[PDB]
């Protein structure tokens, strides 16, 4: 297991997007990791479709909320999942409106990792590839950032509420940190991407809901 | 395990090619192989490309012959092989030019089916998908193939020369078959498909090197 990864090299990665008014997050985490694995396991980087997610998968709540791994199990069961050109977002609800013939993707089921334990989480992030979690977005100190390895003690590793994509670790001026994709747009961060306090204990809960698919 | 099926129906066969005057018939049936796990994994058909298995397996003979095993290994160890698009079937001998940035399939080894078990054939193609095998062709009764099931006494089952897939079996009339998907273009057979005697104790030896790809 290295010291260091970021997937955004090996090409693992699609353009960071913008969710808009909409509570897709957990869309745009579960796409990315399918991507990753998709990447992974054929050599191709394609950009699978959110929007597929936000109105297909009837256990989640479109853009008011939702699960990586519910999402992950949507996959498998629908058997496939349609690329972004096929089925654009367009960051509001609406009816399910599936291809079966722009099928791009398909999953076998998905692995959650242990709560608290973000050794586990360095070694899957090594082992599998970007792994879709979820953080605490909530405090303006997030909202403002723009450069840095991200910490505040204030931060909730308790009570969760934002899904983003860890995309690699590595360590920057002596402060370990995650690569975490967002999906505020390239207008946040660092143009959609944030360094995160790594080994401060379970930081901003990133271990909390922290899952991948399998394919 | 079916009494028939047809992967052509299931979306995981693509168009027949003509391999022209070059002996790269084992390039197509590796091409085809691939194409059908890369379906089976990820719900697109794409068309993998043979030009690529001619001119970058050093271990075949090029236009001149080769093994499917052979080719799955090189895809495997090269980590990828290119669509047909992005590297096109030119029917010769040529450089290595294989883009890495156009890949699209990768390979994890190759499983090869027990010599003379037609029974483990059937159960591979019923559970893994279309299988490269290689057969006896040199006879005119295959070169003049047209309809029917083929059969032929005079058919070698034990000497082997030709690559083609089979893409399903069934039975036609009473006469049991495998359907196999030829590289001379849909101007032979059934519009470049062939139905072979199945369980006539391996005719034309259909199963000497029955052989599939793992990804
Ligand atoms: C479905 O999606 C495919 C994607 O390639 C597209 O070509 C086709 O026009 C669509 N057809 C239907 C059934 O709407
Ligand atoms: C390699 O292939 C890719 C396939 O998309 C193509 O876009 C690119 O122009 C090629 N580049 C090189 C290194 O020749």
């Amino acid at each position: 297991v290295p010291d260091s990864i970021d997937y955004r090299k090996k090409g693992y990665v699609t353009p960071v997007k913008n969710q808009g008014q909409c509570g897709s997050c957990w869309a745009f985490s579960s796409a990315g990791a399918l991507e990753g694995q998709l990447k992974k396991k054929t050599g191709k980087l394609l950009a699978l479709s959110p929007q597929n997610l936000v109105d297909c998968v009837t256990e989640n709540y479109g853009c008011g909320g939702g699960y990586m791994t519910t999402a992950f199990q949507y996959v498998q069961q629908n058997g496939g999942i349609d690329s972004e050109d096929a089925y654009p977002y367009v960051g509001q609800d609406e009816s399910c409106m599936y291809n079966a013939t722009a099928k791009a993707a398909k999953c076998r089921g998905y692995r959650e990792i242990p709560v608290g334990n973000e050794k586990a989480l360095k070694r899957a992030v090594a082992r599998v590839g970007p792994i879709s979690v979820s953080i605490d977005a909530s405090l303006a100190s997030f909202q403002f950032y723009s450069r840095g390895v991200y910490y505040d003690e204030n931060c909730d590793r308790d009570n969760v509420n934002h899904a983003v994509l860890v995309v690699g670790y590595g360590t920057q001026k002596g402060s370990k940190h995650w690569i975490i994709k967002n999906s505020w747009g390239e207008s946040w961060g660092n143009k959609g991407y944030a360094l995160l306090a790594r080994n401060k204990n379970n930081a901003c809960g990133i271990t909390n809901m922290a899952s991948f698919p399998k394919m």
